[PDB]
């Protein structure tokens, strides 16, 4: 995602912790933050080329088909496997387990919250043969963009400015409503593990999702406008709530 959907994750995550996470969140935390999680849930972003092997540690992969399997598809174009964004939350959330080496653990909360954002947005989970979307070229109303970047941010931005009057908590607020109100069965089973964390559940949900939802009924040169704004929306609403009751989920069953 884009700044706006690593926001509203992160968002959703830090008001879902439990005291000891909230508390190791806040020790971990620089102080420049000013203890909100979601000031920095860009920052691996930031980081993609001064750590470059961190690269492709953002996404997954996949065949032609809607399938993901970890031992099939979790590498990266070396063929090293695990280094992909299922292999990372894996390695992120063991480290932070250490919590109260050598590890920065102040680098593993910002790597898994960034990541665990990222394993939900389904062109993160999507073909090699499209570089995740980013070559299959349209427009998004009357401009020029890429099938990945709509998905990272451009329904997002369309859906604060047209639908949220440019409240930058609107969004948050009324998928927090929905957690509560709307979907609280379904929330109980994304919050669920049999392991600590469950990446290869998410991503396998972000494929189907691609396949279904974003790839669907696109060709090189459409314009996706309201039609698809509308349509797709709900499923960016879903996958943003997951995120963030994954990442707390995560984070609760780490620090406790
Ligand atoms: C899980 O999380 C962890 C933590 O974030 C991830 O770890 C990171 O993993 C990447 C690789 O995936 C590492 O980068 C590579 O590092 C090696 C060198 O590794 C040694 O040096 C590291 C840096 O040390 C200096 O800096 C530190 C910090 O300032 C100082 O303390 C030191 O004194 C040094 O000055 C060091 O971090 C490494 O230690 C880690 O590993 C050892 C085990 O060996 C542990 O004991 C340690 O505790 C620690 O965990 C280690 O000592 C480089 O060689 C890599 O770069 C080369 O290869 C690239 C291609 O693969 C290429 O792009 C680069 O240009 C570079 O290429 C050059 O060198 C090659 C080899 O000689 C040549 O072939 C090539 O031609 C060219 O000349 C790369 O930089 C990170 O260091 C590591 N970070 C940490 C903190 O561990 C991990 O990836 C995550 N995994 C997943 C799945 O999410
Ligand atoms: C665990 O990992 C985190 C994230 O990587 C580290 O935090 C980062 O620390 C660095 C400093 O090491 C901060 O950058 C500095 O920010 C200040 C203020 O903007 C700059 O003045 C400073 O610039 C100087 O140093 C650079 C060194 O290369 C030069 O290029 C410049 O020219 C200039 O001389 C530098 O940019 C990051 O902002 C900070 N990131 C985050 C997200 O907080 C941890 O480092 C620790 O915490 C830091 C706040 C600081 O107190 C460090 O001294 C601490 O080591 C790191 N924890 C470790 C290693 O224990
Ligand atoms: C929070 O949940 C509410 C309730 O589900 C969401 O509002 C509902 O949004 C749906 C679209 O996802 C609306 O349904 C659509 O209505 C039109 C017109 O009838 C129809 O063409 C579509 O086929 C679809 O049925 C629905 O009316 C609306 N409900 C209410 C009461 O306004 C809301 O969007 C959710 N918000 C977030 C951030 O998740
Ligand atoms: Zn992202
Ligand atoms: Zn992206
Ligand atoms: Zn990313």
């Amino acid at each position: 995602w884009g700044k706006e959907g690593h926001e509203i994750i992160c968002k959703i995550a830090q008001t879902r912790l439990d005291e000891t996470a909230a508390k190791a969140v806040k020790e971990l935390l620089p102080e420049s933050a000013e203890g909100d999680l979601s000031s920095l849930c860009l920052w691996a972003d930031r980081v993609k080329f001064r750590y470059h092997w961190s690269s492709p540690l953002h996404y997954i992969n996949t065949p032609d088909a809607c399938s993901y399997q970890y031992n099939r598809d979790c590498k990266d174009e070396s063929g090293e496997k695990g280094r992909c964004v299922a292999g990372a939350i894996y390695n992120y959330t063991t480290q932070l387990l250490s919590y109260k080496s050598q590890y920065n653990l102040t680098e593993a909360l910002l790597f898994v919250s960034h990541f665990m954002g990222d394993i939900h947005q389904p062109l993160h989970v999507s073909y090699a043969s499209d570089k995740g979307g980013n070559t299959i070229e349209v427009h998004w109303y009357t401009r020029k963009a890429n099938l990945h970047h709509i998905w990272d941010s451009n329904i997002i931005e369309t859906a604060e400015a047209d639908l949220y009057n440019s409240a930058l908590e609107g969004m948050v607020d009324a998928l927090k409503k929905n957690i509560t109100t709307e979907w609280a069965d379904q929330v109980k089973r994304w919050e669920t593990c049999t392991k600590t964390a469950c990446p290869d559940i998410y991503a396998s949900e972000g494929i189907q999702a691609a396949c279904d939802w974003a790839y669907k009924g696109v060709t090189e040169g459409d314009t996706l406008e309201d039609e698809y704004f509308y349509s797709r929306l709900p499923i960016v609403y879903q996958r943003l709530a997951q995120g963030g009751v994954r990442l707390a989920a995560t984070l609760n069953r780490i620090f406790g």
